[PDB]
């Protein structure tokens, strides 16, 4: 399609269903998770989430980037560690896991936002507005299934506060998207990235689920 | 004495144990807090950490706080937007009170960041170390005394997830306040704005009360 959002939707649309059809995810979906599982992903989701933030903080007065900018909103860096201190305790920073799958995620991230920081929208796009999206309905699955403590922490990352509606900022992130100006050289580059994007993070569930049966 | 956190500590001693008199602390540690209570407390201390961390931000590079500037370490903020969220929903925004005397506490502290950068420090250490060292026991009430959901989230405030160790942390932030170099005329007026913190709070305090017994 003409605008990137839709482009993006449809092109990936393979790869997400892969993605969300993963074992460990298909698991999570059907109420099925562990305490060791999620603190896996939680650990996952910092680091990425550290990379990535990082690089949008290098560029954010790009034109490639400068359009999807949008800090208070959507930044996960700082529930994560507050989810983290809860799930591993003080020195959470110090015995956090850092596999191979995480790794080659962060890795990407890095190259993408040093070296080639238009492509950075894809993984934008990919993970804030997937989490945002999906995120809610894993949530509830997670307080079901884990069982916590009526300690008021833990699951921060879910919950995007200064965001008063999901739907209002899909589409003025969208919008957003759609006005950045590219080549068509980049746009395809940019679909590709989004599929890599996609990749990154099925190779990670296989990578968690191997790990969690062993 | 003559260590700026011994002159600090030994100085206000008075008000911050009738800051610690305050009915509604005393009925806090005696266990007796009530939701619309907590809320009311979370409103407070967001609009208050918003105005002190805006100014903090404001000054960082002075040399007058510099040394005392841990952004990573102790900023609130954000944990207080994830924590409203969750006690007054996705519109917190827009539902949260500001009475009088938060406006109070959120003037003197732009006041302050504005117009007497040197004395921020006071309500920097006021807040900072005081919700540090009396957290976990405030938390711990809070879980107990509000049967709150297991919904993990909610109490964000209460952490600080990247401080490994309190006392640890205490030590260095007091270290790095006496180093501050200031005249004995500022080094009073920096005196008395601590005590300043504690009587806004203080009054803050008898505000809350008031409304909450109607
Ligand atoms: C159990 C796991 C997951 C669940 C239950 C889930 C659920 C959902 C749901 C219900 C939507 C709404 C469809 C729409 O309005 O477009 C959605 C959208 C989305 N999800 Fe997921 N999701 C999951 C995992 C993932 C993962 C792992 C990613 C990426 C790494 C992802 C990326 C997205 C994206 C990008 C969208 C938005 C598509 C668009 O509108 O452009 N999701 N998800
Ligand atoms: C509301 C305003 C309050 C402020 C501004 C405040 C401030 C402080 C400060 C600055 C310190 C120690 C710093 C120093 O060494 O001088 C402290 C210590 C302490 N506060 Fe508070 N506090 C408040 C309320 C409370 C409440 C309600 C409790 C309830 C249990 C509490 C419990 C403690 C405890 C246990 C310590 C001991 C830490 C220590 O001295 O080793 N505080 N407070």
């Amino acid at each position: 399609p003409q605008d990137l959002s839709e482009a993006l939707k449809e092109a990936t649309k393979e790869v997400r269903t892969q993605a969300e059809n993963a074992e460990f995810m298909r698991n999570f979906q059907k109420g099925q998770v562990t305490r060791d599982g999620f603190k896996l992903v939680m650990a996952s989701l910092y680091h990425i989430y550290v990379a990535l933030e990082e690089e949008i903080e290098r560029n954010k007065e790009s034109p490639v980037f400068a359009p999807v900018y949008f800090p208070e909103e959507l930044h996960r860096k700082a529930a994560l560690e507050q989810d983290l201190a809860f799930w591993y305790g003080p020195r959470w920073q110090e015995v956090i896991p850092y596999t191979p799958a995480m790794q080659r995620y962060v890795k990407r991230l890095h190259e993408v936002g040093r070296t080639e920081p238009e492509l950075l929208v894809a993984h934008a796009y990919t993970r804030y507005l997937g989490d945002l999206s999906g995120g809610q309905v894993l949530k509830k699955i997670a307080q079901k299934a884990l069982d916590l403590p009526s300690s008021g922490e833990g699951l921060a990352f879910f919950t995007f506060p200064n965001i008063a509606s999901a739907t209002k900022f899909k589409q003025l992130y969208r919008s957003r998207m759609n006005s950045l100006e590219m080549t068509p050289a980049v746009r395809q580059r940019v679909i590709e990235e989004a599929k890599t994007a996609f990749l990154l993070n099925i190779q990670l569930f296989e990578e968690l689920q191997e790990l969690l049966t062993h």
